[PDB]
């Protein structure tokens, strides 16, 4: 459970992400795929994107990063009260896409890397700690939902 102060820091840096959702999504995906290359295999339509310029130029990929960050932003703004927003995401991700909790941690690492890289002055220790706690709560709750649906994380 997060403090109101913690939620404030999460939402303060989230407002900065929202000045450029699409560029943050690109950087996050580029980082994720480079760091943890197994993750690119869940994206069949992005396989031919073999260099960083090719990744940046893909409207497909760009749009997908806005779709993911939009859903994550809406979850964050509910400050933990996110069952209604979380349930459809667990359903597609447990049953259709097959995304293990470990991959959610990898992308959580990429989000934190990119928010440090772009907003170091608004992403010091206590802000990083809050964002980590928020992402941890997201992943705890999505994993409980995965198990309800019969998917083992
Ligand atoms: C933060 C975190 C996150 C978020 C919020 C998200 C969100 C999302 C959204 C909103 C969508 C659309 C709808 C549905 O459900 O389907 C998606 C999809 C999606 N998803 Zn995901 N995700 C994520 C992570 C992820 C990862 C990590 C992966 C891998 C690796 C993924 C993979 C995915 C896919 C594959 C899809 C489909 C796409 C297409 O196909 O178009 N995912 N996703």
């Amino acid at each position: 459970v997060l403090s109101e102060g913690e939620w404030q820091l999460v939402l303060h840096v989230w407002a900065k992400v929202e000045a450029d959702v699409a560029g943050h999504g690109q950087d996050i995906h580029i980082r994720l795929f480079k760091s943890h290359p197994e993750t690119l295999e869940k994206h069949d339509r992005f396989k031919h994107l073999k260099t960083e310029a090719e990744m940046k130029a893909s409207e497909d990929l760009k749009k997908h990063g806005v779709t993911e960050l939009t859903a994550l932003g809406a979850i964050l703004k509910k400050k933990g009260h996110h069952e209604a927003e979380l349930k459809p995401l667990a359903q597609s991700h447990a049953t259709k896409h097959k995304i293990p909790i470990k991959y959610l941690e990898f992308i959580s690492e990429a989000i934190i890397h990119v928010l440090h890289s772009r907003h170091p002055g608004d992403f010091g220790a206590d802000a990083q700690g809050a964002m980590n706690k928020a992402l941890e709560l997201f992943r705890k709750d999505i994993a409980a939902k995965y198990k309800e649906l019969g998917y083992q994380g």
